[PDB]
């Protein structure tokens, strides 16, 4: 039968009022998931640029803040060898030398690890800043950064 | 209660993060549309839903879109001696309706203002070739806030 | 002691309201059907938009429950029944919704509810389901609600 | 039972009580002319029209009538709009009158018919006088029709 | 009158009323289990109509309303690779954009993905109509679907 | 106890496809039993029983042609044509097991003349085995000549 | 009241029958059948079903019984210098058990006795042909008590 | 107890015993009526194999109750009368009960009080019923013994 | 009915089984079989309850 309060079944009519206050582009909290390719013994520096593309719905921004960066090894790593991945914060105003790192347990397991940005250290950073360095001996490295695109 | 928080310092922190969590690159967006449509006086206007997809809305990368709710506001002044008005007659891909939710101005110098709710019953996807309503005015444009996912 | 005034008030009104002067309206629609012995008929929802329940300004309606009762005697020696299977744009289904009845000169009826999710509009070309009946008429009884 | 997400059955009875032609309360919005210094008589067959569902009635019991000036006063004027109830049994000398304290605003007002004089009317009535300074004069008419 | 308050182990009479509605065609939910099998960089579109098979004893139906979908890589990923699987949603009404993904943490465990359909979505189905596209680096994908039969 | 209170609802619901933290494979089963039933006719002599087969429990009618077994739970009976003239409708039922037949003859009778006869019995859990398509149910005496059956069954 | 002195009363009184009720004019009644069977020394004799169908115990109507429990007693002396004994080995049509189930007596000139309980999932009906156990002893006579439900 | 095997009865004594018990019942049977003519229902119908009670001699009748099996004469409404009958004397009640729809079956019974509870055998006779129907269906409720 | 247990890791065993209802518990001899067994590997292992008798 469905009920009839009231009715819930039929467009019903919204008494509005004044026009409001609107925004057609408004901000986005996002977890960007991608890939970046690492060399052996070789620091990648992560672009912020490929937070902004189509893929991600966010090539209409132009500016990012990066609250939180975690990596995952991508492919398997060398002969014998336990994947590992290392961070580097980088920052405009002063880069990090922290080499936050994470190594797997299992050969056959991916290695993680990540780092939160502290408040103070939330800004904006454009296409063509940096996130962080990373070192891996796994080939590739799988992102997701947590951002608020703006 | 209260104290820390979370961890509230200064520098980064280490994120013992684990296995590769579900993601998503393209996930979906309740947002509120504001957009606008010229009218004529005395003829219904069947606004286009394409209009919700656009690089001015950072809506650019869907097909589809769920409507919830539709506002109206007259966007321009009335005739010469008339209150502004505004009709909005709801459109649905699996059957036209015949409501007229009409709103009316108590003052020349004020819009006129309606809306409608879809009920969840009615709540299925829509994309560009689509119509959301049917709208009348004496005013010769109407300024309309769409509730609507975007997925 | 619940009676007020016996002549006219003022009401001390305001700003022009919102109004719909084509407003919806929840409904319960009776109308009957000719049916053939062995032959499922497709109710068409064109049905329900008619003068005759003052919905002719309609176009669309959406159906919540269908109800049907069998109209006339059974053949002889037999019990009546009569049986509905939904009907839906996206997806016609098989069931067969079945109600006999236990006593030959009484009706045989049944009825089916639509899920809230399945609740869209249909127009006058659409169908409602399939009835099929050892009887030649059926009397049926749909809520729905007219927008 | 609204979880269920497919079509269940219903045990229906006995063949209920119908109706077809069944009644319905409304508030019809609509407008007439009104010339200045001359008093209008609103007809009741401006609520029977397929622009309101109701070209299948022919009787309505009206409850309460509320008016809004639909087009601006003459210059230096406030609006007004005035309402006298107009009865078959015996027409009415009120003249519920509202006017507007802002020159740009609509004058608005309003009366209730009591319980006691809530009888049926035909095309032919006429639901009460208008008058006004404001050439248009819209009106709201919570009724029931039957 | 059973076993003298016991579970009886006899036949017992039902003084049975009036002939009850009936239904010998009713619907029936299911969780499908069945394989698709996917290729490299292009995304399969799974067909309403694998639903609809004697081998789930569904062949009586036409259509059918699908509540959720899991999908699991059925066969091992590419060398060096981790297996991972996308799901994007499909409906009449409106082909969605998301690409529920899902990777694994271990070469040798399959990935899992999942979407829900919202309930404003959950209308019919026939065999010519989609589920979703299913993109992954392994060569089957393993889907679970839950869904009404009717 | 005091399962009165809670409402759940999933925590309301939304409006768009939401993600599924899905894990390992789950068990599965494509060909699952299912619990029914099923309603069919059966043709009857006067005064001669009619045996019921279980075959006519397994047809693309009732979905479950898939089926090659079934456990019968309960049997019920109804007159489904008019009884003789001057005569109120009657149906027996006597159920038969593989183990052993019974004698029984749970025997319902019409009160109105125009109105069904009716009549019902329960298989108790020791008894509730599976049957294939050749074996039966149970006999079916009737003053009309056709009977119209409700079994409540687990098709497996 | 009314009658005076009636509920109790020792006068015939009317009953206000209503619909004609379900009948069965062939019930099914349980029972507890005894009967003897004859033994013969160092030889397991099978007992046949077809013992508790005779008109001896009113149930010569039927023709299956569903076996509940099976209880035995020596009906006859034991040999010289011997204390009484009873042995029981149920059986199934789906299968034959190899317990034996067996008692002894601890006074020469007492019964010996024993049972066995048949689980609700082995309670199936059982014809004339079938047999219900085996029974063996070094008396030349056992008594037996069957509890079955006839149907 | 619950379980799926068979278990050991640890019996005693050999207990009393009687191969042939008694048993209440319910016997349902018909019976052929002449208009205005009663006839006489003989306890010998509670004694068939149809009824499991053909080793049965004796039976204590403790309630009747009668419907009409066939349809009434036309243009009349189904009814039916019972008199009880006893060995020590025969009662003159007639407990008669009538249909209100023509379609529907006439229903009437009576209770036999504990003091007149005694055994009737084949010979003897329980009821006289009267009735428009030809046919008058009975349900006896009684202990066989 | 076919039971069927996959395995989430390729060096892992796939696993499943089945209740048997009371009303299904009887007897079984050697003659007789408890069930069919597929398998894409070649050895299957089983663990029967069951009350021997
Ligand atoms: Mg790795
Ligand atoms: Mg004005
Ligand atoms: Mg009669």
């Amino acid at each position: 039968r469905k009920s009839t309060g009231d009715n819930s079944n039929v467009v019903t009519m919204i008494r509005a009022g004044s026009y409001p206050k609107v925004n057609p582009t408004p901000t986005w909290v996002r977890a960007i998931p991608f890939e970046v390719s690492v060399q052996s013994g070789i620091a990648f520096k992560v672009p912020v640029g490929s937070l902004f593309s189509a893929n991600f719905r966010t090539d209409s921004f132009t500016s990012v803040t990066v609250m939180s960066v975690r990596a995952w090894t991508q492919l398997t790593p060398p002969v014998n060898e336990y994947s590992f991945v290392r961070l580097k914060p980088l920052f405009k105003t002063g880069d990090s030398t922290e080499e936050f790192e994470g190594r797997a347990s299992n050969i056959n397991t991916r290695a993680s690890v990540g780092y939160r940005i502290p408040t103070n250290l939330r800004q904006n950073t454009v296409a063509a800043d940096n996130v962080c360095e990373v070192r891996s001996n796994c080939r590739q490295v799988a992102l997701v950064i947590s951002c608020c695109f703006n």
